């Protein structure tokens, strides 16, 4: 096979072009997975609990806000909550590299992962 690492980013693109309607900036999409770690292979480590408030509001505080850079304010939540919306309700494994990939993008902070 080709690897955990390798499977994952594919999958990543696949969610990216036909779950949330969006062409991958696969560039931007390997810097944003090495920023999350090395390759998972526990899935249940990798993905988002889209309906868990805890959660959400821990990607607000470290991700959009300690690594984007991004001031507190209604904008982040609802940055949160409409990526959350693109990926889907009905998706249960809602990978966090994709997850913070959209945010990246909505945001326009692309150029910080260099």
């Amino acid at each position: 096979g080709m690897g955990k690492r390798d499977d994952l980013i594919a999958q990543y693109a696949d969610d990216l072009r036909n779950k949330c309607g969006m062409e991958p900036d696969m560039a931007l999409l390997e810097k944003v997975t090495k920023g999350c770690g090395p390759a998972i292979y526990n899935r249940d480590a990798s993905t988002v609990a889209g309906s868990d408030t805890a959660e959400l509001e821990t990607i607000k505080k470290n991700f959009l806000m300690k690594k984007l850079g991004l001031a507190d304010s209604e904008s982040l939540m609802g940055g949160i909550q409409s990526v959350i919306e693109t990926y889907g309700r009905s998706e249960r494994n809602k990978y966090r590299a994709v997850v913070y990939y959209m945010l990246t993008k909505h945001f326009g902070k692309e150029s910080v992962y260099g």
